[PDB]
């Protein structure tokens, strides 16, 4: 897989993260991110995708050593951590063909795993609209503990 880059944007209180809602195959909520172009540096791809998806420019706030990186089915995903962005910021994409909605969500209320169907004696997972965000939630809570406490 071609690696992906983007951002976990947090507010001033560190309670809330900014998620985006796509369409079709991307129909639930996730962190803003996308596929790197040939020759493009990681930090630049991250700023481009977030600006295309949210209308907010992160270039002057990115710290090159502050990110969470996951491998998901042999595709690397890296999200730069961007704290302290005010909750009254107005977010407006270019691409409204791709993004249904943008919202702040409480970190303590987001799931860190999907629920089984063990009450139905059935295998697999129940659907969850946060499916794409889920893998980052526990590593984010751990990173915020270490960095801030
Ligand atoms: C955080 C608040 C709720 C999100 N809003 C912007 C927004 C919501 N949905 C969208 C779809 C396309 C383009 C922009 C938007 C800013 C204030």
């Amino acid at each position: 897989g071609v690696p992906t880059y983007g951002a976990i944007i947090l507010d001033e209180t560190l309670e809330n993260v900014l998620l985006v809602q796509g369409y079709l195959a991307k129909s639930g909520w996730g962190f803003p991110k996308g596929k790197v172009n040939k020759e493009e540096a990681p930090h630049d791809c991250a700023a481009r995708e977030v600006f295309e998806e949210t209308g907010f420019d992160i270039k002057d706030y990115i710290c090159k050593d502050d990110y969470i990186e996951l491998r998901i089915n042999d595709q690397l995903a890296r999200l730069y951590i961007i704290p302290g962005i005010p909750k009254d910021t107005k977010f407006n994409p270019k691409t409204r063909r791709e993004i249904r909605n943008i919202e702040w969500f409480s970190i303590e209320k987001l799931p860190c795993h999907r629920n089984d169907m063990t009450p139905k004696s059935k295998l697999g997972l129940a659907p969850n609209k946060f499916f794409m965000a889920i893998p980052f939630i526990r590593p984010l809570r751990d990173w915020l503990s270490r960095r801030f406490g």
